[PDB]
């Protein structure tokens, strides 16, 4: 087989569910994130999952993020690539990453065309429904997202997922986007471990995906503290925790502020250990080393080393005939 | 596997010789420096050289990328200091539509050389090259300062070999050596006739006043971006580069390519020093990032309108490699 | 994973409104037709409609090498005969710029349908296009013979059911059925008013005088090439199809886009049949594959010129499907 | 592995003599020879040369023979493919195959930039070496001509490899371009299978090239005959021949008239049985299936077939390590 295309979402999350593993999913913005992650993921074995923002195509080009994929599928063939659109604001929005070449799209319909407002739920399933049919015609994988209200219910999740039945389910169990996740080391209480037990024992076949689920690591804090950052005391989702998240159905973890936190970390003590150098090169491959290994320590952590090469790729195409 | 629609270095600059303008060249390096030059291009209608120094699948596809979103900007891909013809050849293979053959250093690429060794490298490179309609650009004499260990002459290029050089190779472009050197660190004071030698230029243009003369070092080194470096943080002694005056003055000379890469990263480091202590709490890279865009976009079109290169990306029709092979049968 | 730059039917279209013409619409089948179609639109300046009908490789890359040798041609990639939304969305992620959802005939694509379903199918393909700047053509009304087993009445589109149709829908272009059909026996004689209905296009067109309108089989089936044909071996009955006369009337009345094939079919068999016939000892395929190429060509030709899409390319400034998302909003 | 770039000649020729076989190179012209060729080699499993013709490039456009090539590609991505350029005249023809893409590219060093004078034998040294340079700097492989005088010598053979050492050395033992081969049936006198022992003893590691190697299937002269074609008494290489030279070291057997003859024959054929018809399509169809007969014969009778999924590629640019 070759790795000249990408695969769908749904493949490789099946392939989670089969071998008890979980993929965190990245964010791509530029050259030297897309870099570290095929590095991490190559160091690994790992198959992956790259996400564009919904800024992601504003801030860099919808060419650029095209060819960047392009350009890792060539330097890593043997690495299975998941090309997923982050947090789609309306079907027409998904609709556009479908025809950028995405093979995952997340419509999240609970929350409004602006992007904040939470939503009624005959809305969440419309829009949803709208990108599940889009999609699905073509192969591509489809991301849905039920609850804000902060706290997913077992029941809604059930029935949102027949009305809709997306490839993969996001859930609210108390994590958020950002570095200020928590005011102290988030407990059971804070971090609904339990709920996820819940709705996975409710639907024991579908994949659900975690947001917001950075760990924060402290070091980098710390790192970050030290050489001109302030950073005040916050704290993220501890690695654990996550594990056990995976050994109930968790297969998707959306991982975006720790790679903020280690770029803007190792610049930081670079432009202060070195303070005539100015070639951005010197400083930016001290990104890649430093994002590499939070890639990695995922990848291993989470299961995903060693599957790359497990699987094989089935064609956008041939997914078609997976729905219809 | 697959395909640029790039002009030819020697269509980009026998425009800049018939309407009297020259073209700052600048690296591509990743995304944001990509955007940058051809954001400041589309701003001010300029055609565009970006060269790769000699992973290369992602050079190839930033550069695609950039054509894509860009289609109406000519686009020339050089390949900047070839060490060997091997190198140029498998760049022209690679679809690059101009390579330089520095053929003033070795193989080693540091080694300077005969004039006979020249000839003979840069020869072959001009053969295989205008078979494809791709463009070659020469050296002969060699970068360095002289101030500060090459001979004086060996960083002076002389009237009579450029003369011979380019009667031995009709390269496309000549780059010649008259006292700039790579880095911020080109000159200790304003650079003055004694260490920068313009008339050598001249002279030079006088004896060929038909070929078009490459500048490499030529980042001015702006001193207000050496302050914001070392007012945030950064260390930078008193230096000095060539200053855009003088660059102008070589345009009306027969300069028509200008390398252009130290001032890019002396904009985007000074971008990032003041942002992420004007702004400690931020952490997201885009964040910064999108300085160092508008920093290097402006010194872009501040090269772009000081040269002339402005106005000038729709008066072009760009015309194939293929069609280009008949210029030089 | 290859990009075309194409641009919009609905901008293509939209210029021939405004500058009075017509675009025929070709197939693109093999190497030696899409040079055919390329190598007429180059020797016009003429935009270029290319349609496939609902390996897949090969029409897409016949396309960009299309793109490649003629980069100042304009070329619309069209999906002609959609027999489903689902289908039409495939299409989108393809690369198309424009599809057609024939909601007159079923996902089976012959039984016709209710006027209902047909709204439906076209709303849905409508709204995932013109999410991505890609242009829909729709039709109501049934293609077919008026002489010869669907109703007169399906077979003719009416005024007040067009006007239905685009007001609920609102596709780029709308095909209407006035008598023409598929191949080359159109029509027993030469078509007069009561078996291709001119007036119901004028009709349309005052009802909705801003809608583009399309016109399938309109092939002319010229009688020289059913001549060329007879002559060498060949066996073609006495048959007729749209005179060119009509078609330059129709473009009078809002028809932008003419779709045409069998012509194509006929001036290759004919050239292959007299070449065949006149050169009995030549087996080279190419030797009279040019000869395809030529006769093709000169129908292309003569139908940009005829319909006034000759001198319009370099009159097009293409807007990206990007941009022509805001033009939906 | 993954076959999305083209292997280069010298490597599937080492394959041949590795395993005993010859590979048969097929003209590609247009689209229908093209997929010919390709579901004959995936009917086969076979290894694929595709040479372009000196006017190929004219023909068709370099655009669109790069744009087929890149097409089979994709749609057989588990054949490996060589993409030769046949008869270059000139260096500078050669380099423009280079830049194009071509992975392997012939310098007819015999005959001049005319194509039609034979030449020094130091001209041809010249001009071939000259291309060896730009090629094998790239990884593209040479095959070069030395004998017009119409029957090679084997000492010169030996002389002419060591001054140039191309990957293939095209010979001369009494065929010819075309259909007009032969006045009579071909035997050791007209055909000279023993010039061809003696190189390769003379040269037991050197890939050997046979032009106008067509054998003329009478039936399909036959075919041609009755539906309103006339050609007159004359005969091809055997197949029984062409590999017997296959078992003393020919790798390389082009073949072009045989498939000009099975494309001319099926299409007077159908356009006679079926004189109503007039979609080109009808009888294009029957010009694929007749020529891929003829390409699976070869694959077959030459040890090709079964070869394709035996080969793991080396790029070009691996290739560079080969010569330097
Ligand atoms: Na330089
Ligand atoms: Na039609």
């Amino acid at each position: 087989h070759h790795h000249m295309a990408l695969i769908s979402m749904r493949q490789l999350l099946d392939h989670a569910a089969e071998h008890n593993y979980g993929v965190p999913a990245f964010n791509v913005n530029n050259l030297e994130q897309m870099r570290a992650i095929m590095l991490a993921a190559d160091a690994t074995n790992s198959p992956v999952i790259v996400q564009a923002s919904a800024g992601a195509r504003k801030y860099a080009g919808a060419p650029f993020l095209r060819h960047l994929i392009l350009a890792a599928i060539e330097e890593w063939p043997h690495i299975p690539v998941v090309m997923h659109q982050d947090h789609g604001t309306s079907p027409d929005v998904c609709q556009r990453s479908i025809q950028l070449g995405f093979s995952s799209v997340m419509m999240d319909g609970s929350l409004g065309a602006d992007g904040k407002t939470p939503t009624t739920y005959d809305y969440n399933v419309d829009v949803t429904r709208q990108v599940v049919a889009m999609a699905h015609a073509c192969g591509v994988s489809v991301e849905g997202e039920i609850g804000c209200q902060l706290l997913t219910s077992v029941e809604e999740a059930k029935q949102f997922v027949a009305d809709t039945n997306v490839d993969a389910l996001a859930i609210a169990v108390g994590t958020s986007h950002g570095a200020y996740k928590f005011t102290r080391p988030p407990t059971g209480d804070i971090l609904a471990i339990d709920r996820i037990k819940e709705i996975h024992a409710a639907l024991p076949n579908t994949h659900l995906v975690m947001h917001g689920s950075s760990s924060v690591p402290q070091e980098w804090l710390k790192v970050i503290n030290e050489f001109g950052g302030n950073i005040g005391e916050t704290y993220g989702v501890p690695v654990e925790q996550l594990v056990e998240a995976i050994k109930h159905g968790v297969r998707k973890i959306n991982i975006d502020t720790d790679l903020r936190l280690a770029s803007t970390g190792a610049i930081r003590r670079f432009m202060a250990e070195n303070p005539a150098e100015f070639d951005p090169r010197k400083y930016f491959a001290k990104t890649v080393d430093s994002m590499k290994q939070i890639c990695i320590d995922r990848y291993e952590a989470f299961g995903t080393a060693g599957n790359a090469d497990k699987i094989r790729p089935i064609s956008l195409e041939k997914m078609v005939d997976r729905y219809k």
